[PDB]
Protein backbone atom coordinates (compact mmCIF):
# COMPACT_ATOMS: atom_id res chain seq x y z
CA UNK A 1 0.00 0.00 0.00
CA UNK A 2 0.89 3.63 -0.39
CA UNK A 3 -0.23 7.37 0.06
CA UNK A 4 -1.08 9.49 -2.63
CA UNK A 5 2.60 10.01 -4.03
CA UNK A 6 2.09 12.65 -6.38
CA UNK A 7 5.94 14.08 -7.61
CA UNK A 8 4.62 17.32 -9.19
CA UNK A 9 6.76 20.30 -10.89
CA UNK A 10 7.17 23.20 -8.52
CA UNK A 11 8.77 26.48 -9.87
CA UNK A 12 9.92 29.85 -8.40
CA UNK A 13 12.30 28.02 -5.67
CA UNK A 14 15.37 29.95 -6.51
CA UNK A 15 17.30 28.51 -4.00
CA UNK A 16 17.85 26.49 -0.52
CA UNK A 17 15.74 29.10 1.09
CA UNK A 18 13.02 28.48 -0.97
CA UNK A 19 13.38 24.55 -0.84
CA UNK A 20 13.37 24.03 2.75
CA UNK A 21 10.97 26.80 3.09
CA UNK A 22 8.35 25.07 1.16
CA UNK A 23 9.28 21.55 2.68
CA UNK A 24 8.86 22.72 6.51
CA UNK A 25 5.99 24.44 5.24
CA UNK A 26 4.46 21.57 3.96
CA UNK A 27 5.43 19.59 6.50
CA UNK A 28 2.91 21.57 8.66
CA UNK A 29 -0.11 19.78 7.28
CA UNK A 30 -1.02 16.19 8.99
CA UNK A 31 -2.48 15.81 5.26
CA UNK A 32 1.15 14.40 3.96
CA UNK A 33 3.28 11.78 5.08
CA UNK A 34 6.38 12.83 2.93
CA UNK A 35 7.94 16.27 0.88
CA UNK A 36 11.21 15.79 -0.80
CA UNK A 37 11.46 19.31 -3.16
CA UNK A 38 14.51 20.30 -4.84
CA UNK A 39 15.36 22.81 -7.55
CA UNK A 40 17.69 20.49 -9.44
CA UNK A 41 14.07 19.26 -10.84
CA UNK A 42 12.20 21.70 -10.15
CA UNK A 43 9.78 19.54 -7.85
CA UNK A 44 7.95 18.61 -4.91
CA UNK A 45 7.97 14.30 -4.36
CA UNK A 46 4.95 15.01 -2.28
CA UNK A 47 2.95 11.81 -0.83
CA UNK A 48 -0.18 13.47 0.00
CA UNK A 49 -3.25 12.06 2.38
CA UNK A 50 -6.34 11.63 0.36
CA UNK A 51 -8.63 11.49 2.63
CA UNK A 52 -7.74 15.00 4.67
CA UNK A 53 -5.65 16.91 1.72
CA UNK A 54 -5.90 17.19 -2.11
CA UNK A 55 -3.54 18.64 -4.73
CA UNK A 56 -5.17 21.58 -4.80
CA UNK A 57 -4.45 22.35 -1.25
CA UNK A 58 -0.68 21.92 -1.84
CA UNK A 59 -0.95 24.28 -5.04
CA UNK A 60 -3.01 26.83 -2.86
CA UNK A 61 -0.02 26.74 0.02
CA UNK A 62 2.86 26.75 -2.85
CA UNK A 63 0.70 30.05 -4.25
CA UNK A 64 0.34 31.42 -0.41
CA UNK A 65 4.05 31.08 -0.26
CA UNK A 66 5.50 32.44 -3.48
CA UNK A 67 5.87 29.93 -6.23
CA UNK A 68 4.15 27.58 -8.78
CA UNK A 69 3.18 23.97 -10.07
CA UNK A 70 2.46 21.61 -12.44
CA UNK A 71 1.84 17.82 -12.45
CA UNK A 72 4.04 16.60 -14.69
CA UNK A 73 2.38 12.91 -14.12
CA UNK A 74 -0.71 14.28 -15.68
CA UNK A 75 -1.73 10.03 -16.78
CU1 LIG B 1 15.01 31.09 -2.55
Amino acid sequence: MGDGVLELVVRGMTCASCVHKIESSLTKHRGILYCSVALATNKAHIKYDPEIIGPRDIIHTIESLGFEASLVKIE
